[PDB]
This record gives C-alpha cells, structure tokens and sequence, in this order.
C-alpha cells in the first residue's frame, strides 16, 4: 500500500439490503438462510435503510418501529450484525431505486414560507429531503426521530455494529443538483439550488454580516451595487462556472453554499451522538457522493461538483472530523476517462479523497456506485480498498450475489477477506548503505507487482542481520511475492532469486522465512 505500509487490519466487507421491505422480496425464513450464506462468504454485516416515511407516517410523534424490530430479530437469528441507515430522504427518483417512499407529508405543513424545500436556477422545485437551511425544523424533527429510535431498538443493541445518518438526497451530504426534471442528469452540468426566497435572504444576511454594510461589500467585491436587494445568487450558472468563480464574489458565494452543508454535518452529528452514544456506543458515519463527471471540462471546470456543494474537499472533511463522524465515499469500481462529452475522472477523485482523509485521521469506508456484473470490477475495488487504507467496503446490492453463485464466489476470493498479521523474514540480502528492502506480490493487498507506489517496507534487524516486518495479509488465500532492493534514489537495484509463495496464508500468526 501507499507509503510503504500494507492493508488496514480492521477491514470488513458489508452487504447492502434491498430498497424494499424483506416481505415484498422473499419471506423471513429464506432471508435468514441467505444471511448465513452471506456470512460464509466473508460478509460481516448487512446495511439497511429504515425510511422516515414508514417510521413516522401518520403525524408528528406517531411512531411505528415494528418493521425495524422484526428485521433486527431475523438478523439475531441468523447470527449477523446490521448497520441501520436512518433515512430521512425519499426512496424513488435516483439511480437504481425501485421503491417509492416519500418523507412524511405533514412535515411540509409546519411552515408557510419556502424555507423547507429547494428551487433551482430555472425554477424547478425539489422536495426529496429537507433543506439544511431550515435548521430549527431539522433540530426538532431529527432530534425526536433519533431518540424514539434508540428507545425502541435498545433490545437489539448487540446486533447493531454501526449507525448511518442521511445528510441529503440518496442518503448523501449534498444538494439535489443532478436530477431528471431539472435537466441536470449525468453527464450534464449541475444547476445551483439556492433560489428560494429564504435562501436569497440567508445569503444576503451572511454577506452583510461578513462586511457590515453595502459599502464594504462593493469595496471587497469591487462592484457597484446600488441597493442591498441586489446581493443575489448567480443569475447565470454557466457563466458563473466558466469564470465568475474566480472573482471575489465567486469565492464568497461558494464559501456560503458549501458552508451550509458543513454546518448541517455538525448539527446532525451532535443530535446523533446525544441520542445513541450511551445506549449503543457504536461509530456513527455519513456519506459523500462521487460526482466524477465534468471534472476536467475546460470550459466549465468541476462543473457538476460545485452545484452539488463540493468546492473544497479538505474544508468539507474537517466538518466530519469535528462532528465525530466516519466517512463513506460511494464510487470505487470505475476507471478514469477524461474525454468529451463527459469529462469523467472517478479514480483520480477517489485517490484525492482518500489521501485527505488519511492525512486528517478520518476512518474511511467505500462503496460501488453501480451494480457489478463482472470480476474485473471487483479487482479495481480491491486495488483501491487495499492500497488506500479503507476500513470497509459495502457492496450494492443483495440480489447481485445472492442469486449468482459464480459472482458470489469471485467476491469471496477477492473481497470477502479476513486480515491477519504475519511476520515476513528475508535472509542473505546484499544490502549496501542507503538501500531499503521492500516486498511486492500478486494480490492487491501486496500491491500487484508494483514497485513505485505500493510495495510494503521491511526493516533491518541488526542482531540476526536480516530484513523483516509484520505485514497484514488475506487469511487463507494463496499469495506469491518477491523481495527487492530500492537504492538511496528510488531505483530497483535487484530482485530476490526465487519467487516465494504461501499456499495458503495460515489464519493464526506465524513467520515465513526465506533467503535471497
Ligand atoms: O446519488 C446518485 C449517484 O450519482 C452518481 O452515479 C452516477 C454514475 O456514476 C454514472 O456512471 C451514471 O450512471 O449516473 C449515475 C447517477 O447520476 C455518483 O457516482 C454516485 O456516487 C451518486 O451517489
Ligand atoms: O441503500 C443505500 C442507498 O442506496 C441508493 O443510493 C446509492 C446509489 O445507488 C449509488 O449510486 C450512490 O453512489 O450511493 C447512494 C448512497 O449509498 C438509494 O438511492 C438511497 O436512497 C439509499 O439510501
Ligand atoms: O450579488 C451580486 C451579483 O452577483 C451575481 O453576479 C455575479 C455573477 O454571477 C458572476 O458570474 C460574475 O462574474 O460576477 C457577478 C458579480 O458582480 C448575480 O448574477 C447578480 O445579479 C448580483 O447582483
Ligand atoms: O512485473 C510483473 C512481474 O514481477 C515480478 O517479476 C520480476 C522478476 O521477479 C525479476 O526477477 C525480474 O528481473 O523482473 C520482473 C519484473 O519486471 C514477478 O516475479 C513476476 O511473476 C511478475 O509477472
Ligand atoms: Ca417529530
């Protein structure tokens, strides 16, 4: 892996449940046998959406957790763990959805203004999730929903391994900038979502707070604004993404726009730790979307990320580290393209988010964006997950492997791995001053025969005069590897004589000793 180290010793594989309730798919008895089958293939737990439109449908404070308790009891019976997602967003309208659960109808009647929904550059209204700017309705409703849930699922705490929060559309912290009705679906540019009367007022008040008066606004932006009513979001998003973003106005508008998602992250992470920390004592996390199209478009750079709310990823992850939330990036199986008309760059994007997260000390988990129907994509998820320190990988979705034993078998071999620490020892190495010994091998957890970015560093033992190191390996998988010398200046001076193997790696800690 990256920086001379190996795979994360805490790695676990997870399975996403159907979007529909288990009784609308099969019966609870073959569901319990499918979870026993899943666990024999390396899965640790199942993640499942518990929808808001189902848990508090009839009215405020009129709760129904009967489906969540019945699902938890069958997980108990099958001997597995679950990871609930408190889904405060709509099921239906996004990629892969085959369900239709709106959020409770009555939440929209709590206000007379337009503070609760979104409106785009061209007037399209969106009501998939609550507008994070209405933080008073969010503190009240999410607060009540998280505490009623902890009291009802308190019996099943031993079956709960983690808890996920929904930060916006499709369960991700972002704005609804890519949707069919707005004309902004893939691979098109996104539209900004700050055109409600309430969002315009809120942008206007933050600017006047930052500067003081219209006078100081014109001096900082270098503008000639006439009245305070002229402080608006962009009237043209395309022109704004072509070059308005470089001005001082541009930088202040994107700081306020992304700033609203950073403050929502701190509010929901605070409501979640209060409600759950005593009762469950599990990690809590949230998800960030992989908006990889229009990334390197020359005319409109980062043309789809910026309307979705992503302008500076380092400042976005900082909100996650201070709210005490783990992060999940949802796009590992794709490769880079970068050509017209999509200008897509998913792997560069995943490498950049992973580097930032590992720098800041944030636990990182991954997911595939679309159904995998081929072993080649499992090898690409494996390369990213084991070389960029991911602590978990969740597979979208249930039916893809549960009804395909050949794909399920390929997943077990490549990704349903249990990490175990082992000691590798290499004797008789002709090392000279400044040289360093590394090991690389055939599987992704050994760097896939790569000698520049991914080899695992070993350490000289001056007492027995050999090179060694405790390495995390995939238990009971066959591996091939070779040690090599790297000079003081990063060049491969020489390789080990014979290729070595461990057929397979034992699952109890031992040592593999070899000679140059
Ligand atoms: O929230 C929905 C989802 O959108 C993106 O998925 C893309 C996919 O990557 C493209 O190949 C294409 O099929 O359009 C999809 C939907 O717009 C993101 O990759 C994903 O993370 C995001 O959550
Ligand atoms: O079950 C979890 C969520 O699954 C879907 O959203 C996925 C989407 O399918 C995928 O392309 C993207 O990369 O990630 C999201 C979030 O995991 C549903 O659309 C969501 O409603 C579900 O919560
Ligand atoms: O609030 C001031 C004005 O902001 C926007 O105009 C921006 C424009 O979006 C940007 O691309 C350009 O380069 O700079 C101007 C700021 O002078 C709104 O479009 C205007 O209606 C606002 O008055
Ligand atoms: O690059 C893929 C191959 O890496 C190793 O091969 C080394 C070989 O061990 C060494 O003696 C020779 O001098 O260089 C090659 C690398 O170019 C593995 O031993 C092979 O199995 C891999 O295919
Ligand atoms: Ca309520």
């Amino acid at each position: 892996a990256v920086n001379g180290k190996g795979m994360n010793p805490d790695y676990k594989a997870y399975l996403m449940a159907p979007l529909k309730k288990i009784p609308e798919v099969t019966n609870w008895e073959t569901f319990e046998n499918d979870l026993r089958w899943a666990k024999q293939n390396g899965f640790y737990a199942i993640t499942v959406d518990f929808w808001w439109g189902d848990m508090e449908k009839n009215g405020d404070q009129q709760f129904d957790f009967s489906y969540a308790q019945r699902f938890a009891q069958s997980v108990k019976n099958a001997g597995m763990k679950m990871i609930p997602i408190i889904s405060t967003h709509q099921c239906g309208g996004n990629v892969g959805d085959d369900c239709n659960v709106p959020i409770p109808s009555w939440v929209w009647n709590q206000k007379s203004d337009d503070s609760l929904y979104f409106k785009s550059e061209t007037g399209t209204v969106n009501k998939e999730t609550l507008n994070p700017l209405a933080s008073d309705v969010i503190r009240k409703e999410y607060g009540e929903l998280y505490t009623a849930f902890a009291a009802a699922m308190k019996p099943y705490k031993d079956v709960i391994a983690k808890i996920y929060l929904s930060g916006g559309p499709a369960g991700e912290l972002r704005y609804p900038s890519y949707t069919t009705s707005d004309g902004t679906g893939y691979p098109s540019r996104g539209k900004f979502q700050a055109y409600t009367e309430f969002a315009k007022s809120k942008f206007r008040l933050w600017v006047l707070n930052k500067y003081g008066s219209l006078n100081e606004v014109n001096k900082a932006w270098g503008t000639k604004l006439i009245s305070e009513l002229a402080i608006l979001p962009p009237s043209d998003g395309e022109q704004f993404l072509m070059n308005g973003y470089l001005s001082m106005y541009g930088k202040d508008y994107l700081e306020w726009y992304q700033g609203i998602l950073e403050n929502h992250t701190k509010l929901i992470g605070e409501l979640a730790h209060n409600a759950f920390d005593t009762t469950f004592q599990v990690p809590i996390g949230a998800k960030i979307a992989g908006v990889h199209w229009q990334y390197n478009n020359p005319t409109i750079p980062h043309g789809a990320e910026k309307p979705a709310g992503y302008n500076d990823y380092s400042h976005l992850l900082d909100a996650f580290k201070s709210a005490k939330l783990d992060v999940t990036f949802t796009c590992l199986e794709m490769t880079d393209k970068g050509s017209y008309p999509e200008y897509s760059m998913p792997k560069t994007l995943v490498q950049n988010i992973a580097t930032l997260a590992n720098e800041k000390g944030i636990v990182l988990n991954g997911e595939n964006a679309l159904s995998i129907g081929n072993e080649e994509e499992y090898k690409r998820v494996a390369e990213m997950a084991f070389n960029y320190n991911f602590a978990g990988f969740t597979l979208l979705r249930y039916q893809d492997v549960m009804y395909n034993n050949s794909l399920m078998g390929k997943f077990k071999d490549l990704l349903g791995v249990t990490p175990v620490m082992q000691t590798i020892v290499v004797k008789n190495v002709p090392t000279t001053i400044g040289d360093t010994v590394y090991i690389t091998g055939n599987r992704a957890e050994l760097g896939s025969w790569d000698t520049k970015q991914y080899p695992i560093q070993l350490y000289y033992d001056s007492h027995s005069n050999d090179w060694r190191g405790n390495v995390v390996l995939p238990a009971e998988r066959n591996i091939e590897f070779k040690a090599f010398i790297k000079s003081k200046d990063g060049t491969v001076k020489s390789w080990q004589t014979i290729q070595q193997s461990w057929n397979p790696v034992p699952l109890k800690t031992t040592s593999h000793t070899s000679s140059w």
